[PDB]
């Protein structure tokens, strides 16, 4: 299915099955088949799954314009618009985790049953003055330039670090291979903006608007978006906040971890 | 070029040519583009080619529901009326031999100027208890297991016996490529529907319906789909119809037999 | 982004930036994205640009009729009407080169600034009984005859002449496999008509026609287009044109040469 958002951009989603939704925002060089599982598991058990291809990544529309955070959650306001969505579950994994909080602080809370930040850039993934911790932009921008010279490669590269293979963690060719045509799907310059939108966006105000229950799920061996500054401290500063965490879990873990992230989606949504 | 289903399913398909028109529906985790070569190789010589990615599959809509053969041969309809086809001669592979015969069997065949069915589930692929010589359920309920833990590298590993690699036949690095890219555009949901729908779907009484010329073409090394028990028995069952056997032939004989099968597709549409 | 040409045929493009426009076109088995990083670079330094998938390439529609350079052409002509461009730079690269100085030679030079020839196909690419010095068409002949029996994995064993891997430039796996993924969304039938098209087409007449600022570059170690009888004679026979030859450069040089072709393309559009 497409919408269309406020300045012409046409998004792809899926929509499968009926009854409370629940509303998948995927990461960085991915797309809504990131989801296929979790969607196929909840919609076979009376749960309706909606997911989108962010603008400038799979089969969505490549702008120029508007590849920043309080866009992409303006476009997550009109999808919840465009199909009435009511009690809605949002789910976002890794950037996306940024998107569905941004929707919750720009739009409110009044169309959405809880929150679910899975391995997410939440609250703040760089540096600023007041948190060093954070990953520095020189790192970023490092990214950032290697993207703009191969970013096939980069992508390729990304695989192991991503999936945690680096580390011992088994995920094969097929998922490997998938991984990357996907990818390649994306904009050159949304790839690149993005990386932009996750180094410098903060969304500690974010997490004070944030009245929903909420799960955080994060694996403490996320090589990419590291547990200790960003899914340790999201469940610190939402209110009510409960937190899981997968040992050893790569930031991939929607991929290694499926049938655990499928049963606590499923708990969450039956609280 | 698209249609849409009654459902609001957008369905992709090439229309190529002119003269008499020949619809091919193609097999699991395909899409249209698996009949290119004879596509070309007809509408060079005077006829209509038209072939449509099923609803899942390819470029199509992949919707939750309707993933089942009543559907797959309404949509075929939906084409058919769409184009307002006549004389039209379908040609269906492998569990697309199920959706041309249901459409014979639920809308008649006053636009069908004949039938081929390559490679195809017809008359019954599973078992039943008249019909122990089936395969047996549990193989493909294994099959739905694997596929919903990592369907990407199900279908690379699918290529082996599906193109009989496994036992000799050659088949380069790009097509297997290409078989996998294509692969994965389909929706998981309708990837693992239909090895229930082709498990379980009974065209027994559609054989009876079948009034036009029919040519069964099928290989007898075929590793997936067996020709005993299926194309063997399709052939007796439709009444006037004509039987060619590939020896040595895979299940994906349109790639290893290509020549054969466009020379076999013209002297049937010239008969 | 769509329009929908003449014929019925909906063509991909994607415009991006403000500006001045910059209008690129592909070459043989690519689609726009081939352009992606030429794209960023000129359009984050206050230029519009502007490319489409050329019909039966990468995400536009697969016609069977049309594939030839006057439709080209005017596929081109109908997107700048589409867009009302007005001092456009045209810029083709290998095969795109015909489609650009034949937009010119069919509707006249009042919407463009100027022109670019990037390893292109011009004047003059297969041998005429005037141009022994062409390539001879037999050469042709047995590329369509490969492509007939396997075009992926042809396009898979032309990767190295393309990009002179055969002769120690260092191109990723990873833009061998974008190469691969994106040459096989197009059509088999548009692949084969574009080699008869680029094989037979005589541009010689066009050159006459170019009245506009005009740089050719090419590489002159090109194992695909060779550089002695294609850009050195486009550059001869343009008035007033600007050649530069990229020393041992391949064929695909967008990619192995992309900052020095920035900055000469920046340089040009400054003058
Ligand atoms: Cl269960
Ligand atoms: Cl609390
Ligand atoms: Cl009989
Ligand atoms: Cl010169
Ligand atoms: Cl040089």
């Amino acid at each position: 299915s497409t919408f269309v958002a406020k300045d012409g951009t046409q998004i792809y989603f899926k929509d499968w099955g009926s009854g409370k939704p629940v509303l998948f925002s995927h990461g960085w060089i991915l797309d809504a088949d990131m989801w296929e599982y979790q969607m196929e598991y909840l919609s076979s058990r009376g749960y309706r799954t909606i997911a989108f291809d962010r603008r400038g990544f799979g089969r969505s529309d490549q702008p120029w314009t508007g590849n920043d955070y309080d866009t992409f959650a303006d476009d997550i306001a009109q999808l919840i618009e465009h199909l009435d969505l009511k009690e809605v579950t949002l789910v976002g994994f890794s950037m996306g985790g940024g998107d569905v909080a941004r929707y919750i602080a720009r739009h409110g809370s009044a169309r959405v049953a809880g929150l679910v930040l899975l391995g997410a850039v939440t609250p703040l993934f760089g540096q600023k003055p007041d948190y060093p911790q954070g990953v520095p932009l020189d790192v970023f921008a490092r990214f950032k330039t290697e993207l703009l010279k191969d970013r096939a490669q980069f992508i390729s590269d990304f695989n192991a670090p991503f999936y945690g293979i680096n580390k011992g963690q088994v995920v094969s060719q097929g998922v490997q291979t998938q991984t990357l045509q996907i990818a390649l799907l994306a904009s050159l310059k949304a790839t690149v903006d993005c990386v932009t939108a996750f180094a410098e966006t903060d969304f500690r105000p974010d997490m004070a608007k944030i009245d929903v229950p909420t799960l955080v799920i994060h694996g403490d061996g996320d090589q990419i978006v590291p547990f200790e500054t960003t899914g340790k401290v999201a469940a610190e500063l939402i209110k009510g906040a409960e937190l899981k965490v997968y040992k050893d879990a790569p930031h991939g873990f929607a991929v290694t971890h499926a049938q655990q992230l499928n049963e606590d989606l499923l708990a969450f949504l039956k609280r």
